[PDB]
């Protein structure tokens, strides 16, 4: 299998991870899905000290928990899993913290997440944060570059990537630092379209398509997976993939990425 890494985010609170290695190319090439993306853990406000938290839904602790039947399978196969941060109308949010340390703090939080559950990296995703609740700052210029450079800090041997959306995506730059390098990818948030990340990153590290599998269409998925390799671009975000026969669609992005079509159990 070669071409441009797909990636599927998994809506856990309602869908199980395991289904992303289900798909593997008619060709013996391999899984469709390179990345899978655990959907999503949180940023919450401890008001009264004053502090974000990297808050899990209980439906979400419950993949981490029980990662050994619901990750391991992935990984042993060839699939890397991350785990996505959003915002959780809190008004803490990544382009939030007050300062180094804070940022920091949380950073450490990220990383040991990451280590306890065997996880390949972290994701970003900068929206609902709802930043000004709770007393909390609007955007700063910090924030983002200190939470950063401390989770790569933290973990320099795992994936660290972001939806460019949200206040943090356009905080990369601060004091001597420009953060973008320390990302492995970038991708649009927009599903259904084609959007180039404006982050200082390698076309093969960047994705401007995002598609929702089950509410974008097949010629849509097929087009836009065209256009990833037509461009030179390296990455594709596919998002929503549940339980059900989505080989349909997954055909469509794998015939053009990879000349093949996917197979499902």
């Amino acid at each position: 299998k070669q071409g441009p890494t797909s990636v599927a985010y998994v809506e856990v609170n309602n869908n199980s991870m395991l289904n992303v290695g289900k798909y593997t190319l008619a060709d013996g090439g391999g899984n469709a899905f390179d990345v899978a993306v655990i959907f999503a853990a949180n940023i919450n406000y401890d008001t009264g000290t004053k502090t974000a938290y990297l808050h899990f839904n209980e439906n979400v602790q419950r993949v981490l928990d029980n990662a050994v039947t619901q990750i391991r399978p992935l990984q042993q196969q060839g699939i890397k899993v991350l785990l996505s941060v959003l915002g959780n109308h809190q008004g803490a949010g990544f382009a939030n913290f007050p300062s180094q340390q804070a940022a920091s703090a949380f950073a450490k939080q990220l990383s040991d997440a990451v280590a306890k559950y065997g996880l390949d990296g972290v994701d970003f995703d900068d929206a609902y944060a709802e930043y000004g609740n709770n007393g909390t700052a609007q955007p700063n210029d910090s924030s983002f570059v200190h939470l950063v450079t401390a989770l790569r800090a933290n973990m320099p041997d795992k994936i660290i990537s972001l939806y460019n959306i949200g206040p943090a995506a356009s905080r990369l730059s601060y004091g001597g630092v420009d953060v973008s390098d320390k990302f492995d990818y970038a991708w649009n948030p927009y599903y259904g379209t084609w959007q180039v990340p404006g982050i200082a990153l390698p076309k093969a590290q960047l994705s401007p398509a995002a598609v929702e599998i089950g509410r974008t269409s097949r010629s849509t998925v097929a087009d836009l997976a065209r256009r990833t390799v037509d461009e030179g671009y390296g990455v594709y975000l596919t998002y929503n993939l549940d339980g059900g026969d989505r080989t349909a669609d997954v055909s469509a992005f794998t015939r053009e990425l990879y000349g093949s079509e996917a197979v499902r159990t």
